[PDB]
């Protein structure tokens, strides 16, 4: 899987945010995740930790899986990384998103998620607790 670079547009909320790639604005979606929406509980602690997350990156950089590149709301679908650090991954082990919509064809991260997802648990944090 390929890294390819972008630029934050704005946060959105715990699992969008709208960036610009190839030149073009475009809404993702995380892949392999679930946040919690805004307005129930943990949304707004997602929001923030994501919005941060992405804020205070120096470099924003989308990676597209093998399968399916856009949802039917034509939002892109990628692993999104801020300085290195992937915020699908981050967010799980905070206990603030569930590993969740997992497709066959677009599922590399799959087991790590999971594995944050497990030490969360144990950690009783956010979500879990
Ligand atoms: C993460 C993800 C969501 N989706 C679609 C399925 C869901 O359809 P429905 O809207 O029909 O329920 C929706 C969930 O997104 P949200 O969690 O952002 O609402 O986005 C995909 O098609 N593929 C994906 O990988
Ligand atoms: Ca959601």
């Amino acid at each position: 899987l390929h890294k390819e670079p972008a630029t934050l547009i704005k946060a959105i909320d715990g699992d969008t945010v709208k960036l610009m790639y190839k030149g073009q604005p475009m809404t993702f979606r995380l892949l392999l995740v679930d946040t919690p929406e805004f307005n129930e509980k943990y949304g707004p602690e997602a929001s923030a930790f994501t919005k941060k997350m992405v804020e205070n990156a120096k470099k924003i950089e989308v990676e597209f899986d093998k399968g399916q590149r856009t949802d039917k709301y034509g939002r892109g679908l990628a692993d999104i990384y801020a300085d290195g650090k992937m915020v699908n991954e981050a967010l799980v082990r905070q206990g603030l998103a569930k590993v969740a919509y997992v497709y066959k064809g677009n599922n590399t991260h799959e087991q790590l998620l999971r594995k944050a997802e497990a030490q969360a648990k144990k950690e009783k944090l956010n979500i879990w607790s």
